[PDB]
């Protein structure tokens, strides 16, 4: 029954802060992880997926952010290591990396700007796999790479043993429900932080996020109190919630949430270029944001 | 009446010629009221195959529908069209026949400006005086509404609400927030679940004419926090709903119908009527769910 | 004997009064204005561009009779009747056929996802029906209709389906339609990109901006084929100034505003669209005066 | 100093089992472009060298091994466009001091950046290599749109002297032509090249122009002789090798056309699949009957 069901929660998509040259902050990165745990409350991490900017760093800087992540968490801290690259060399020894420091799970995103085929974006994951041996989380973001996958398609990805589950980010609830009933022995994991309430209804086993950073503590509330029944309380919450989103999204997600951490006392640095830095002219609507929500 | 509830898009059953089968018709539309227990019907909807009738068959749509069902019924009359004329007769027409509110869907076809589309509406609104629901389907369409949009159209106290098919759950939040005292229909049948955790006052659909018993338990358990239950009701009525889609919707619903003793007719060409060779496939469905 | 119809088309403009009703003294000063001011082979009659999607059928049957009765009977005459009602669709090819139009076109059905069986068997329908050619409405733009060059070729394959009025924006499909369909007219639609249409083989254009820059359309296309390609070039250039400025104030009404300055009684568009906007009148004489239209 | 209208192949790689680079197979690619094919230039490091699969090391060895492989008459341009900044810096300064003419960006890609962000990527590059600098736009790999208005933004900066065009709009290129009768455009649509010459373009980048170049510089030339009846009957032809390679997976046949010739053509790099033998037959038909 709960086979394959053991990295459910609620995971901190971990934001990285940099300085001006785009170089990792390592106290800073610690000061974030342990926000996600000690503060958040949440189960784990997703390191070097989106959120961290991970598409701009290089080989040594994703190493260096999944060294300093597992440092500064505890053992009991679920821990998913994003190792998706365009170059699956690059990919494989991520992969290795991450798996010989304990994380968890691999997940990889899909290959995109390329047209991959079908059969090679299996293989990738295939790939990525055998030169591992750890258990691989698929990473579907169809509105940053482009690339859908059918039923058909989960279907073949999920019939090897180590393609655990996916990390869904698409905004179709017809075909998550589909995947949902087709594939129970799956872990999905939702990635739209402004539709938790509706992914967790529809039976997601937990939740990926950038906002999470700031805002776990309502999203645990939000999936609880849903996987309760009380709707309308976990509802009210989304309100919340897609407040705090929409704000964020139309400031510049990460560079903002990264704002709201510097607030706490994080050293939450600088985004790395091409991301600008925070721009002032939003600075008082981040203030009330933060005051009203008590972020 | 307040327009809360779940409704019939109504279907209509065609002849060869692609003429109203009036007595299948009247036949349809006591079905959903009566056998499923609908709350009401949606009239010269996109499921009625609406886009694909004169003016007169719209008329005599809006006639028939009206007159098969009992004055308690809730009746939504569809009468958005290209032609605004045309709308606006529409819509004095169904008015007269004492339909509770009106429908239309947003211009399509032409690249309308959002202005164009806003006076549309008003237009209507204005020639007609009754109440209005905005039809969005950008899948149809092509046309997005945006939150400011929603404002600007919502500000009118004429225009009471939206038949909701956007598949965007973020964006039917906001306006569930914004707009807490206009009313909300959600458009696709197969998010219903996911629809009513989101506040919607009820549903209009297609789907209902042949599963509005689970759709009503879908929507009541859902909001009485038996959402693991609705859920599964969700997951049978997708079934359904997918099996039906796979095999054209509007002929194979009609199809469903027929097997209940309703002349349910053909679709109107262009469309073809269902095939034979989805019939096992059919049957399987319909002695698997009761339908 | 048949007309050839290869050639340049008005996408014939239409004006209404304040009630949406055909002005039909104007409507043949615009027919007349495309034929003899514009010098064009033809009209291509409710089209996209004679707001005809906007129409009822005694209407359209009107903006039918009043055009034919405009033009001699050199002038070569495409009726538009595609409609998402198969049976209006019919009762207008007839009616058009009867008027004596040398072919039938009609929009890909929309709005419904209809299949492509469906889609072939509504063309079929429509030539069943009424007995004469048809020319297959490709504007993939307006109606999210795409049709593969397989797609194509199974059209193509009846008889009485001669041709293709092809708006679509890839030069590619272009290319591999004239290819495989050197049987066929192609008639591009896309009047800013016509120089590009000419060079890759079309038969002729139709267009709603030749209603006032035929002349200039003309020579793109006649230029264009005698290899005089830089000339060709610069006369699009010129033209795309006039499209780019229409388009951007509303093309239908500011197209019929430029007619009006000829002394014709261009009247309003149909609501839902809104008229000319005062506005935008300074650039509009501006243009005018520039390009002399 | 060179100008650099013309036609250039968009080099392709050749790899072994591993993904690494063939050297020798690099070189045999670059010579048959500029011997065999008789084109101005490279274009190195772009889509077609599957260049977005490559590690940093292998960027700087394909643009080393290409540009030691050419002559001093021959036209090269790195594209050193990257998610990483610092590594499109680095790369830039390394083309640059190797002696390439000018260097290319990719528009940035995946993430949601905002225009300012597009354009302060481009600065900086500018900024820290001082070489002149060719937007790569490519909306349909990238999603990326460019506006008119962005266009003149962009070529507002005396460094950005061109564009790279691959989006399939010729309403949009002639205004652009219109609009910038300055700036340099190159065609990147190998399928569209003969309307993109009467368009006014300065020349053309492509990867089918590898196993093509001779047959399209007479799209190219004929076209603006005005033979337009015998370019366009040219490009027919090339669309349909397009076509049928596009149908087999674009670089790994392109590169077999090439083992044909001798070249020592490897393998793709992975993700990407080996040509697959079931299309053998129709490639040799292909080849035999369009001379490669």
């Amino acid at each position: 029954h709960h086979h394959n069901k053991d990295l459910k929660g609620l995971y901190a998509a971990l934001l990285v802060p940099f300085d001006e040259n785009g170089q990792v902050n390592e106290q800073g990165l610690k000061q974030i992880a342990q926000n996600a745990i000690e503060t958040e409350e949440l189960d784990g991490l997703y390191v070097n997926g989106s959120s961290g900017e991970n598409f701009l760093l290089n080989t040594e800087q994703k190493k260096q952010v999944f060294k300093v992540a597992k440092e500064a968490v505890g053992d009991k801290v679920k821990l998913i290591a994003q190792v998706g690259s365009l170059d699956l060399n690059e990919a494989i020894e991520l992969g290795k990396y991450a798996t010989e420091l304990g994380y968890d799970a691999l997940s990889a995103v899909t290959p995109f700007y390329y047209p991959f085929t079908f059969e090679e974006i299996r293989d990738y994951y295939f790939d990525i796999i055998e030169a591992t041996q750890n258990n691989m989380i698929i990473y579907a973001i169809p509105d940053l790479t482009g690339v859908n996958i059918s039923i058909e398609q989960f279907s073949e990805l999920f019939n090897h043993e180590k393609i655990v589950g996916v990390k869904y980010t698409a905004p179709n609830f017809f075909l998550l429900e589909r995947i949902r009933k087709a594939f129970p022995d799956k872990l999905i994991l939702s990635g739209f932080d402004e539709m938790l309430v509706q992914a967790t209804i529809s039976g997601v086993d937990g939740a990926i996020g950038s906002t999470y950073n700031v805002n776990g503590r309502r999203a645990r509330k939000i999936f609880d109190l849903a996987r309760q029944g009380q709707i309308q309380e976990a509802y009210q919450l989304q309100h919340d919630s897609n407040d705090i989103i929409e704000t964020v999204l139309s400031m510049g997600i990460y560079p903002t949430l990264k704002e709201i951490l510097r607030h706490r006392g994080i050293d939450a640095g600088l985004p790395k270029r091409p991301f600008k830095p925070f721009n002032e002219a939003h600075r008082q609507t981040l203030d009330q944001l933060i005051a009203k929500y008590d972020l």
